[PDB]
């Protein structure tokens, strides 16, 4: 299993936030551009499985981009935020990092868990 | 009074989020380029005034980028997240809009207020 | 003005919580009695001035309950909370306390403010 | 396992809300009265199994209550609330229902999971 896991939850409706795009990033530590790592679509559970392998997953600075804007349009409704960045610094690559995405149309909130 | 507000909370410490630096970028449509528009400081209160002028408030993608790495640093701890940037849509720039953080060195949210 | 202040704020919105009861209450430190101080609705702005009076503000344990069930029923939408409480110390009765709601359906937040 | 579950988290210190006493109630349907169902502790996890048998979650008022200041308290540190209560009604009792804590000091947070 991945040691960098997610989980959005769409808190106006009281549902999993199924079905969002979710791209993977880390900074390139020599340039200072970003390499994207890859992309993931959230399953019924507001869950994305597989994001990284434990070989990969290495110190860093990594970006997680929620697509909250197209989310919310394929539910009929306008989001504030076209999307949702979370930049984040992982030292230690044996704890497990769970970085997830409470959102409504006019919020979000994360909170680092493991 | 700047039509473009916020807010900055020290959850952690029940404090406002004094000395913390943020920064206003509009994107050009034209580009995909971010532009700073303001650079400023939260005061006391963890408010910003003077973010923007009603001239220079006009319907677009507009980012605040809060120093959060920065402003932990300063009081003698680490942040999870080296800072943090809310993108958001205006369309209607008649309204005021205040663009909170709620922040803890592991966890952070934000709202659309008026 | 009051020592102690809210503002509730429908984060699913992104509008102020008006019209919102909101009773404030502290507890007997004697018997295990919450004595209730003050009824209250909140304004246009979600927020309801002249809580409790300077004099009236002393040490002890409060409660704040909103009347969420009853704000959402008014909306013609169900709230999985039918009301919400938050109890709090006072002890440093020269401080200002700012004890605040963010709400959606499903979901709250509160933290201390000044 | 439990149809209701819960998880506490300490976002302070970015770490699961562990050794904090749970107490779980249901409002009587005749009287007005609260009624013990059960009482746990939180694992090292944040989370506490066995909080209610399916037979005996039935439709109607619950409330869970976190001994927040006891959990600070052996800490060595102080909490704005001495406890919290969450109060909310389960009308579905095929759904799982997940009711979280995230905790600081100085604020909380909860929404409804699956």
């Amino acid at each position: 299993l991945s040691p960098l896991s997610t989980h959005v939850l769409n808190i106006a409706q009281g549902v999993p936030g199924a079905n969002m795009t979710i791209v993977l990033h880390r900074l390139d530590p020599v340039s200072s551009a970003w390499n994207i790592l890859t992309t993931g679509i959230t399953n019924d559970d507001g869950r994305c499985p597989g994001l990284i392998t434990k070989e990969n997953f290495i110190a860093g600075v990594y970006k997680m981009r929620f697509e909250t804007g197209k989310y919310w349009d394929a539910l009929g409704e306008t989001c504030f935020y076209p999307y949702v960045e979370i930049v984040f610094t992982i030292t230690n690559t044996s704890q497990h990092y769970h970085v997830p995405l409470l959102l409504s149309r006019f919020s979000y909130s994360t909170y680092r868990g493991s």
